[PDB]
């Protein structure tokens, strides 16, 4: 709850992270990134030699914290081959830390923006995306914010989901949303247009992440982002570049993750039978974008 306090936000943290400092367990540090979501580092688990990431939080500095908590308690109940293993957290005063396994092929967003990938090769990251996401609503947890930044790399070409953050833990009494948490240009329609969406959400912002694999960027990414939700309302199922260059079963998939119609969308579970997902290349086939990427950028 947004309105809990600040000292039983800080008991409750106390009680889910591992006891004494994080330096007793960790030494590679180089810091990564920085931000309103806290300072993240590489490091190395000092007994195990295990690449780990971590995030640095002030909790002074942290608008959110019940969000906090719900990111940490999820990820810790849904542990998943394809979502970046959530490995330790420790509270020291006011400074949290989580501890992440570290996926040393970074983002995707790298790879569709430095390399063009095959069909082979999307076909491959788009199931074990899928496989994440049948898992997570099996599970009643809808992502809600599946774009290709949020999926990590493995250098062996592992496929996993990252950023919980805005995830919605839904129950049969309530399981609908409302609340409009994700990325602009990877929303779906009924996000806008009703107040009430669930799991299959995600299935259509993978589907606009399967089109920034084919074109490098997901529709009306140069739009405002106030101008690219009207447009998602108003145009529907965005139209591609050049569909006549993706294989009939390829274009039969992305339909079926962008059709307007919630019902008749796909679930994860059904995608997951897709023959689009059959033509799938070896996930080690993505390993040359992934070092092409990590050279570029
Ligand atoms: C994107 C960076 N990153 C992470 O942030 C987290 C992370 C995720 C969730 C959480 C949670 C916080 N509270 C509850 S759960 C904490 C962390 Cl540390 C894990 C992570 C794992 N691997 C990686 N790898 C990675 C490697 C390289 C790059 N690059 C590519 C090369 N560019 C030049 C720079 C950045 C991006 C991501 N980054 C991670
Ligand atoms: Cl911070
Ligand atoms: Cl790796």
């Amino acid at each position: 709850d947004p309105f809990t306090s600040d000292e039983e936000i800080l008991e409750k943290l106390r009680s889910i992270v591992s006891v004494g400092d994080p330096k007793k367990k960790y030494t590679r540090f180089e810091k990564i990134g920085q931000g309103a979501s806290g300072t993240v580092y590489t490091a190395m688990d000092v007994a195990t030699g295990q690449e780990v990431a971590i995030r640095q939080m002030n909790l002074q500095q942290q608008p959110k914290k019940e969000l906090i908590i719900n990111e940490i308690l999820v990820m810790r109940e849904n542990k998943n081959p394809n979502i970046v293993n959530y490995l330790d957290s420790y509270l020291v005063g006011d400074e949290l830390w989580v501890v992440m396994e570290y996926l040393a092929g970074g983002s995707l967003t790298d790879v569709v923006t430095e390399t063009c990938m095959d069909e082979g090769q999307i076909a491959a990251v788009c199931r074990e995306c899928l496989q994440a996401l049948e898992f997570l609503h099996s599970n009643q947890v809808i992502h809600r914010d599946i774009k290709s930044d949020n999926i990590l790399l493995g250098m062996d070409g592992s496929v996993k989901l990252t950023d919980f953050g805005f995830c919605a833990q839904i129950t049969p009494e309530q399981s609908k949303r409302s609340t409009m948490v994700g990325t602009p240009y990877w929303m779906a329609p009924e996000v806008v247009t009703r107040k009430a969406y669930g799991p299959k959400v995600d299935i259509w912002s993978l589907g606009i992440m399967a089109i920034e694999m084919i074109e490098g960027e997901p529709p009306y990414l140069n739009e405002n982002p106030l101008r690219a939700l009207y447009l998602i309302a108003t145009n529907g199922t965005p139209e591609l570049q050049n569909p006549e260059k993706l294989s009939a079963i390829f274009r039969d998939f992305l339909n079926r993750c962008l059709e307007m119609d919630v019902e008749k969308r796909g679930s994860a579970k059904e995608l997951l039978q897709h023959q689009f997902l059959k033509i799938a290349k070896p996930l080690s086939s993505l390993t040359p974008l992934i070092a092409a990427a990590k050279e570029a950028t």
